[PDB]
């Protein structure tokens, strides 16, 4: 075991140096001696992005190979053999993986408590991970996946969930997907507050719903909005007093909804979790005067919100929905354990 | 003098329906009559936005216009009479005015108190700014404006700034540009704050500087990082207790100074105000545990600080730099006022 080792992880950046694990080129992906703050992985599957995935088994068929199974896990072994990460070299992607603790550092900074033998998951992206690819068992290829046999390093500033066995399935992959929201969600929302919940029949927008009625309380109002008018009975099964009907990208009309069904007082906190451009101004118009404008999704447009909300001189506050938070996994898993309305939808939608 | 007028300015679009002005495609831009709610401006200068102006000026140019002032003046007023506004139809931009009141709704929501004849600049865009243009005096090419005479809309919601009295108006217009910026950084930072500032020599940075330092106290630590050893001197002699030498791209060398300058305590606010791209995950590895990252410049990515915040499992508040707040034009003039050094020093910059 070596020792004073960076929780950030520059300790195996080989080339560059002077950069972080994930902008790097080339990691040190050697398993057989681990750093003190470091927890090392026995990998079970690999879950590649798919469009990292696409796009390595598109440029295997450009280049005239046959077996598009083995030329992927040719590829991987490579990949993976000369830069130390599954890093997609042309669009920088990647992905986690599922694994079993194999040893766990002595100044290991532990998030969720885990032994060895335990099966967790890795939410961190594979383009800052050390990978050892020694065996590819499988290559599935409608599902970017692949069964193999390796290990890997979570860094202590890396984040990693407890794969339950009491919660079955891949009911929690679903859920830490998306865990950063309702975690992020209870943070915000206070007794008596009126929230509305742009995007609210989605993964994390049904978890919302749920945790911001918890927060908001009997005498608070929580506002689904919704572009499918078969959704509506979901919605308010999962927390909503009220929904309104319209395109998230429909400011004018989500406006007047909003207005409408609080007497013109609006929302104290707006949350975004649509998968649509051009719905900054429809979330800042939503909140009050000094309210919190909460946004989730990837598409968020950083130019449109700071800008949009100067046009309409909206001083509201608007936040970049991290990924991660204390114990957002254990938190959202609990969220289902609590909530049995959830837990169908969940299991029915995401199995 | 039409009543019930939207404080958006719907009652103004024309093409298509149920859009707001921005978006909007054609407005409404008849002078002769206005709403209740809005305010009558008579303009004195427009200041285009130069990517917009350089863009049409070497359209111009290469459909073979020679007398490219003349062009540019009759390019204006077709768009503006065609379209109501100066929105780029190519880019989208627009740009800002100078004028001076000439009727004012009855129940126009007034912000800064003006009465008829104040002379005051418009902080909101061009492209959602009803405008007429009567003629076009002159079209100064080198510094992106037009003497003109004509009118503008200034709705409800709209944001202005009445040009002081008391002060010039070359340095004036410059502070309204980042007002945003010193107003904002008013309301994050607590008394013994630990406040990092990236761009602590730039045109907001200094303003920042100073207010993180009179809001942080004598207790309080504000470090400021620079990538020329000459700001040093502006940057201390503006609020910075401390200074860093590294690129506002350099997450290690930026994380490594801050904690020896903090002994591991890290910032519990970061101000970032450079326009430079990937310097996120630097705002966000100076930052203590639950801090505060403010971002204010647009050359910020939405997913960079989304998914680079969860890669090393940084717990962070990371906030839109919202170009608008209350009472945010007079706020940062008045540290003008009671700063001399930051007067002295925006004097000879910006004039
Ligand atoms: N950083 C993180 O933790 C993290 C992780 C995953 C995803 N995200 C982001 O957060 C968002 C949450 O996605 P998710 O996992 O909840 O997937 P999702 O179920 O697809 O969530 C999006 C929902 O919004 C609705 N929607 C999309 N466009 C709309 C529009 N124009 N008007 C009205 N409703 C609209 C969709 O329903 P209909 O299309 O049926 O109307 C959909 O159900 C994603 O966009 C993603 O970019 C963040
Ligand atoms: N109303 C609006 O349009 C609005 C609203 C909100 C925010 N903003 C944005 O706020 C941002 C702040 O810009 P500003 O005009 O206030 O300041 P600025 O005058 O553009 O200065 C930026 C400063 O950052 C310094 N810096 C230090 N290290 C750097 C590095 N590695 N890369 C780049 N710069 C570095 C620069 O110094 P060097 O000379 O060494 O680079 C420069 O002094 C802008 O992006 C602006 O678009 C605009």
């Amino acid at each position: 075991m070596k020792s004073n080792g960076c929780r950030y992880g520059t300790h195996r950046v080989i080339e560059p140096k002077g950069v972080l694990p994930q902008p790097a080129k080339i990691l040190n992906n050697d398993m057989s001696e681990i750093w003190d703050n470091e927890m090392l992985i026995d990998v079970i599957r690999l879950n590649i992005d798919s469009a990292s995935f696409h796009q390595i088994k598109n440029k295997l068929i450009a280049q005239g190979h046959q077996d598009l199974e083995k030329a992927f896990a040719e590829h991987a072994i490579e990949l993976t053999n000369r830069t130390g990460k599954h890093k997609n070299e042309d669009t920088g992607s990647g992905g986690m993986f599922i694994g079993r603790v194999a040893a766990i550092g002595d100044k290991f900074e532990m998030k969720e408590e885990v032994k060895v033998g335990d099966k967790i998951a890795s939410l961190v992206s594979l383009s800052l991970t050390p990978l050892k690819i020694n065996k590819v068992k499988k290559v599935l290829l409608d599902k970017d996946q692949m069964e193999i046999e390796g290990q890997a390093i979570l860094f202590s500033s890396g984040v990693y969930a407890k794969l339950p066995d009491d919660l079955d399935e891949n009911l929690a992959l679903s859920v830490l997907d998306v865990a950063g929201a309702p975690a992020q969600v209870e943070r915000l929302v206070k007794p008596d507050d009126t929230v509305v919940i742009i995007g609210a029949n989605g993964k994390s927008g049904i978890l919302c719903n749920a945790v911001a009625k918890e927060r908001a309380g009997i005498c608070g109002k929580v506002i689904g909005v919704v572009r499918n008018e078969n959704y509506i009975p979901t919605c308010k099964a999962t927390g909503c007093d009220e929904v309104i009907l319209a395109q998230a990208t429909d400011a004018i009309t989500i406006q007047k909804e909003v207005s409408r069904l609080t007497n013109g007082k609006m929302a104290d906190v707006v949350i975004n979790v649509v998968n649509t451009e051009d719905t900054e101004l429809p979330s800042i118009m939503a909140a009050k005067d000094r309210g919190m404008v909460y946004f989730f999704s990837m598409a968020t447009s950083f130019t449109k919100a700071a800008l949009g909300a100067g046009g309409i001189g909206a001083d509201v506050d608007m936040m970049i929905g991290n990924s991660y938070a204390h114990h957002h996994s254990e938190i959202a898993l609990d969220l289902l354990r609590r909530n049995s309305v959830l837990m169908k939808i969940f299991k029915e939608r995401y199995a």
